[PDB]
């Protein structure tokens, strides 16, 4: 029973596109895009973006249970990306491109999230890559957060300045989750969609892709 793109790429389906996996513990199957071109393949997608079609402006729910389309733009939702994270260790890789035609990507030797009752919070091990020697998501631990679940570390209330659901610090150095900005548009913009130690925190970028696969891949 295929549990992730992983599976489904050693089973021989080498080809990217929709395919259906069947998350353990998880009543009913799941599509998700498979990415079999990147490392050497593997990839679960679990939120792309690239023309601002879908509206990341949603709640606690929505996050939790997902929304939009693996043919498109979406979100995987946490409830499933908790689900697919506890089947094995993951690691996870951010394809990142800004207006310029430059591509970059962070990746974690180790990732995953906790359960809703521990309001998803984040965890991440091992960054490395070329969109900064930092990691624009914080490491040590963040809730997730969105504008009906207030969950982060500020007194302000980030998901509500900064739009979108995010692991949200006391707003700290990403958002891949803001508005799309579009091209010229990417410039001077505070709730774009950003990754600090690429592009900077008022960079809106082009295209975004997060990606999971097991460690023993
Ligand atoms: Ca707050």
């Amino acid at each position: 029973p295929f549990r992730d793109c992983a599976d489904v790429y050693q089973a021989g389906f080498n080809k990217s596109g929709i395919y259906t996996i069947y998350i353990n513990n998880m009543p009913e199957p799941k599509k998700v895009f498979c990415n079999m071109d990147v490392n050497g393949g593997g990839w679960t997608v679990i939120q792309h973006r690239e023309d601002g079609s879908l509206d990341f402006q949603r709640g606690w729910k929505e996050y939790k249970m997902g929304f939009g389309n693996p043919s498109g733009e979406y979100w995987l939702g946490n409830e499933f990306i908790f689900a697919i994270t506890s089947q094995r260790q993951y690691m996870l890789r951010i394809e990142l491109m800004d207006w310029e035609g430059n591509r970059a990507y962070s990746q974690y030797d180790r990732f995953h999230i906790g359960n809703e009752k521990q309001n998803y919070r984040l965890y991440l091990k091992g960054h490395t890559g070329t969109a900064g020697k930092q990691s624009s998501l914080i490491l040590h631990g963040a809730d997730f957060s969105t504008k009906d679940a207030d969950n982060d570390n500020c007194m302000c209330k980030c998901a509500l300045m900064l739009t979108g659901g995010w692991w949200f610090d006391a707003c700290g150095p990403s958002n891949l989750n803001g508005m799309f900005y579009t091209a010229g548009q990417n410039h001077g913009k505070l709730n774009g969609i950003k990754w600090h130690y690429f592009k900077g925190p008022s960079y809106s970028l082009r295209s975004t892709t997060m990606m999971i696969r097991p460690l023993d891949f």
